[PDB]
């Protein structure tokens, strides 16, 4: 009812051959055992065992009882009938069960028999399943149920691929099959033609039984002998057919080496290139089947395409992730817009489109994957994320992006892994690069296309560069923000940044420059300058600072500056001051020249005194000096009411002056890192600040009044 | 087991006839087997091999034991008995078998048993199709499941009919399988009516035992003889029935030429041409089917054509987007047109055209779109868009199109997807080209039907052109307004602007001329200029703007200028003009001469303070300076009594001039980042400032007293 499916044509055709010949047996057996007597009469005149043949003629006298006739034809049919007579109803009827059984002998096997039973069971399942379908119309949306069932069958025929890819049994279990009925059937042809002559009507007896009846030889009829003669004869055409049907199975078996399937025609013809050809214990029942039909064998090609796989992955990806579940996963970033990171996903959920209310994707490690035009469902994606994923476009989404995105980030190990699409993005205002880019001979090649990109705005290059590529120099004619990020490769300008006038904020972070290049004073159009990790000493460059009018806040922190030069005196421009995490041990008053300074951190120096001119800019609202070795605070520097925060931790402080009360505009303090007696009780005057905004430790936080820690701690509160 | 269906009348004769030849063998062979002794006695009197035939009588002595008796009985029965009465039914129940295995080895037969099985499993399917119900009903909406397992059944159609019509398999194993039965009546037949003759009930043997019995020839009656006589009149009668019924079906299969299939009698029955020619191998099973009735044949047809698939895929799609849920997808645009999104759909629904309330449509990625006469439903209809929606249309079509259109947009990935007959329409006075149409040496060619546009007024050109198409001018002496965006790619006028001049409003997004053309200037009756981000520097060309007498708006912004000349302000005539976004850093007083200016933007610019004569342009309304370095608001500016929006947050603002409460007409106020620390109090007194429409943190907002705040979320609240 299921194996019928394994059984070529001269499987099912000897089945049908051993069928007659055990009817031809059981016939011949009843036959023989209702009636197959001999007729024995006694010769007259006998010489050499064997009578001569020798007014009306009469009978002739033997003077025989009936009993003794029977008996005579008893003895005669026991001993002198040829066995071959007696016993061919049972010799054919053992020889067709000897087929049979060897015909059955896999199919009862346990070893072989589970084997065949799991591929008939998973080929079934290939031919019925509906996905084959579809994966062969295409050469879509479906139930859960169905596409885990489809993964279900998927996985099983790769678990069945490698448990009956290293058996080999089933191939040799059939030849030896095919071997032992080809030799039989020679075996029975030889002896069966052989003795199938010895059976006869006429037959001659010589018993040597003369005290019971008196006579020599009996010259015997055989009845049945010439029905029994066409019936062997008969089941001997019988067995040449048996005997023929095998050895073409056995040429069939030895003319293409069925232990390798070649598969190239449906692998070809369907464009699943990627189908291996199958081996030994596999490519033979492939070959079985192919022999009932090969279109069970095509059905069961798109279960190893390794193609098929990835299509059924992203497709139950699809169906998984609910647009519930991805507004559970929604997010909103530091930017504050709404985002959803995908990592480590063998492809996109189409339902990520459903959120018109995303701004901002994000691709963690996804594989080949293109974008579907779905994309345009979203309005708001203005950021666009690529953490280590190679991804490809189709013209519409290409279309939608180029129209629509705003953002782009690349983090990247390859430069092959670079979208080279990305050069079309013409609306394109802000691009990020992570990832080194220098080639042998073929340095900046890649990144000649960025003359597209018009509209660029911000640009973040992190790939160790040691000479700035041209093409940034030629970009750079409308760039207003520009940050480079080298990770400890020495860079040199050579004289390529006279062209980026337009550049309005210029960051060069672990860049090691070790000195400012004079094409920064150049850029007069520049606001805010940073000289990050790049091991600066001297900045009395600072000199031709003065040309850019419009600089107002600069960062020369995390670097080894030791000293303040004079000349930032003459440059009162300025608005924020980043100088923390630096060697520098005191203050000049000429820093305090800028009147319009508003920030101000020098932590994470050797700074031992804080100048009384520190009074003097009114307007500083945030101040750090952490990490160094100040101990007293000169009182000048409470006459800045507008003080919004201080970082004072990790100093020396000794005591807190009581004027830190004056400052009511301020919000927040750091006094954590000093050795402080006791906490100025007019420290808790301060109309906005709070316990939120008071940072201290708990020793010194404990001594201060209880109306002072009630009134704080309401504050927390509300 | 509805196997059956694939046996015609004559099959299921055959079948019969066959049982009862059968039927017929075995008791003949049962008889022949108990009883078929022949009762043999000498006679004296000898004549040439037979007997001479010639006081009361009495018997004839032959002195012959019983065994003797049965002796001569066995060797007669043996020799001189014909051969043909000894084996007649075995040789009938040889034939019937033969018979038998000829009429079921199609079905025995692996290779076509798959395809027979196969045929019969999906013609089954598609019985009980409920597709095929509606369908033939047709001469109303059901489960999706059901469309889905209809086009599933459609498409495994396609597969198998593909497979089969290239086999040829079938066909000719059941000729050579009838050829076979027909070649063996005759056989049977003629050697049958020859020997059956020698069914004699009394028979003359003479055999040549002279030494066992003495007799020479012997005359025997065989018993049986009679009834084996008119058992074979019998086999006969039935075998020349089963050869007429054979050489029936070899007429019916040698007359028709079943190698190819009629359908014919679809196309005027249910007016069906959707119907191939069916080819060798199929159209076997259909002449079969048919053979059984002609209503499966029918009722599979269905199947075939694809029209029908389409129409009733269609219905299903119908079932998916009902029209209540058209209407609650329902939106309307930002220009209040009611309008229908269809994004990624198969094809276009039917039940749209039920709701003439729609006036704009658009059409993103539905394939092969050929557009209905049902269209002339929509009266309303005026505004189509086409997204990368290569649309063939149809007479009605075109004829509704060319008259009920206003306004059309096209966007396109390539020329060959364009619709061709766009030209041909007369009414259109929008044309919305969104398409890079930029070919070598045949350039401007594939719209070279843009003249027959002699309704155009509005024209939107975004194509990545490098100068602008000959026949575009040729069509502009009729436009209005001309909208050309390039997305970067320079624009080359030369002297071709000159001759639009009829434009009213022009619009140059991106065309990158960094240089005002002189064309532009021939235009007097022009009233809006825009130059969006085309890289402008100078701008000394709108001394010549006097040339323009009527013109009233000037968009200038995204771009580069850094100083406006004075001689604009010979511009009275000027109502809107935006300049933000530039490296406008002071504005001259003569710009303030245009009285009639009304809507002015400067944000994103370099100012730091502002000209008085700001204060004389009444005309003024909105102001934007968001995002600048203005230290502080002039008081002159309050003279301007009509503003309703002043755009200043993100400025450095410190302390809010009190003034700001003779604004009455003052609607909308946006103040967010700016470094103002106390609110003025008139700013409450505003009749058209509500809560919304002042921005201000919260925080800061506290900073109002409590009857400001109250008035303010009172008159926001209603």
């Amino acid at each position: 009812p299921a194996y019928r499916i394994l059984k070529p044509w001269w499987d099912v055709f000897t089945d049908y051959i051993s069928i007659v010949m055990l009817m031809i047996a059981v016939f011949g057996g009843t036959l023989q055992v209702t009636q197959d007597k001999m007729i024995c009469l006694p010769c007259k005149w006998v010489t050499k065992d064997s009578c001569n043949d020798s007014t009306g003629p009469t009978g002739i006298k033997y003077d025989l009882d009936r009993h003794q006739y029977n008996y005579v034809d008893a003895v005669c049919y026991e001993n002198r009938l040829h066995w071959f007579a007696k016993y061919f109803p049972y010799l054919v009827l053992l020889h067709t069960l000897i087929f049979l059984a060897c015909s059955n002998f896999w199919f009862k096997f346990p070893r072989t028999s589970s084997k065949l039973e799991h591929f008939v069971s998973i080929l079934l399942k290939c031919f019925d399943s509906p996905w084959t379908t579809r994966a062969l119309s295409e050469t879509g949306v479906l139930d859960k149920k169905e596409g885990e069932q489809a993964k279900a069958l998927f996985e099983k025929v790769k678990k069945f691929r490698t448990h009956v890819e290293e058996g080999d049994i089933v191939y040799r279990l059939y030849m030896r099959q095919t071997i032992i009925k080809v030799i039989k059937f020679a075996l029975i042809i030889c002896y069966t033609v052989y003795y199938v002559h010895n059976i006869k009507f006429d037959v001659d007896c010589t018993v040597d039984i003369e005290s019971l009846t008196g006579y020599r030889t009996y010259r015997c009829a055989h009845p049945l002998a010439t029905l029994f003669k066409i019936l062997a004869s008969f089941y001997i055409s019988l067995v040449i057919f048996y005997g023929l049907i095998c050895m073409y199975t056995l040429w069939w078996m030895l003319r293409r080496s069925l232990k390798k399937y070649s598969f190239e025609s449906i692998r070809e013809e369907s464009s699943y290139s990627d189908i291996p050809d199958v081996k030994n214990d596999f490519a033979f029942m492939l070959h079985l089947i192919d022999q009932y039909d090969p279109l069970y064998s095509k059905r069961f090609a798109v279960f190893l395409s390794e193609v098929s796989e990835n299509k059924l992955r992203q497709l139950n990806l699809n169906n998984e992730w609910t647009l519930d579940k991805l507004r559970q996963r929604l997010t909103k970033n530091a930017q504050d817009k709404l985002e959803l990171h995908l990592f480590m996903l063998s492809g996109i959920p189409d339902t990520v489109f459903d959120l018109v209310e995303l701004e901002v994707l994000k691709l963690e490690l996804i594989p080949d994957v293109t974008i579907p035009p779905s994309i345009a469902q979203l309005t708001g994606l203005k950021e666009l994320w690529l953490y280590h994923t190679a991804a490809k476009i189709e013209a519409p989404a290409l279309a939608f992006l180029r129209e629509n995105l705003r953002a782009l980030h690349i983090k990247f190990t390859d430069i092959k892994e670079i979208p080279l699409w990305i050069y079309s993005l013409k609306t394109l205002e802000e691009l990020h690069l992570t990832g080194n880019l220098s080639a042998e001979n073929n340095r900046y090649i890649v990144i000649d296309g960025l003359r597209e990109l018009k509209r660029l705005k911000v640009l973040r290059l992190k790939s160790n560069l040691s000479k700035l590529p041209q093409v940034v120099t030629d970009v750079g004619v409308h760039l207003q923000k520009l940050s480079i990020n080298n990770e400890g490769t020495k860079l040199i300008v050579l004289n390529s940044l006279k062209k980026m006038v337009n550049l309005t904020e210029l960051e060069l972070i672990r860049c090691d420059l070790e000195r400012i290049p004079h094409s920064i004073f150049s850029l007069h159009n520049l606001q805010e300058i940073d000289l990050k990790d790049n091991n600066l000493k001297t900045i009395e460059e600072i000199i031709s600072f003065q040309h850019l009018h419009r600089l107002t806040c600069l960062k020369l922190w995390y670097n080894h500056i030791a000293y303040i030069p004079i000349q930032i005196g003459n440059l009162t421009n300025l608005e924020r001051l980043y100088l923390n995490r630096n060697k520098i041990e005191k203050i000049p008053t000429q820093l305090f020249y800028c009147r319009k300074l508003r920030y101000l951190d020098l932590s994470h120096n050797n700074l031992t005194f804080l100048p009384a001119d520190i009074g003097l800019l009114q307007n500083l609202q945030n101040l750090a000096v952490t990490a160094n070795r100040i101990e007293a605070l000169p009182p000048e520097l409470f006459q800045c009411r507008k003080l919004r925060a201080l970082h004072l931790g990790n100093n020396v402080l000794q005591s807190l002056p009581s004027r830190v009360g004056e400052l009511t505009n301020l919000t927040q303090i750091e006094l954590r890192g000093n050795r402080l007696e006791c906490l100025p009780v007019e420290l808790g005057e301060c109309p906005l600040l709070k316990r939120s905004g008071l940072v201290v430790e708990e020793d010194l936080f404990s001594t201060l009044p209880p109306e002072v820690k009630e009134r704080l701690w309401r504050a927390d509160k509300e």
